[PDB]
RNA sequence: AUUGAAAGUUCAAAGCUUAGAUACCCUGGAGGGAAACCAGACUUAACACCA
């Protein structure tokens, strides 16, 4: 657990920030700005989040049949690159 | 009983292409195969005398 300025350049330097390219397919050369570039979140990365329920039957249902069987989901976008499977912990037995 | 409820910034995309670790460069200059060394040492034995 750093300082939050210090924390601030060690966090920034593990998101990942590449550039990509869009090929010319008859002479492999890159085309006219077909150069951008995108920001990943590294493998490993842990985001904390809540699930809050209102009281119901079907959150009961939601909630014990639903929940228990959630452990790898896709978020967000670039699945060709496979850019979205992440695993979801729970924490109710991790504590 | 909330200007509330509902909605995945999703999708397609090769950091690819061109590119000789090449060019100059005497294993050279200096350094005595020298220093020392007797071709020398010695007569013996037998013997007729002596004894």
């Amino acid at each position: 657990v750093l300082e939050d300025s210090i924390g601030r350049e060690v966090i920034n330097r593990s998101l990942i920030r590449v550039r990509r390219i869009r090929i010319d397919r008859d002479k492999k050369v890159v085309e006219t700005g077909g150069l951008w570039s995108e920001e990943y979140v590294p493998m490993k990365t842990i985001f904390f989040s809540v699930l809050l329920g209102k009281e119901s039957k079907e959150s009961a249902i939601f909630a014990s049949c639903i929940l228990r069987n959630l452990r790898y989901v896709i978020l967000g976008g670039k699945e060709t690159i496979g850019k979205g499977i992440v695993e979801l912990r729970w924490v109710k037995d991790v504590i």
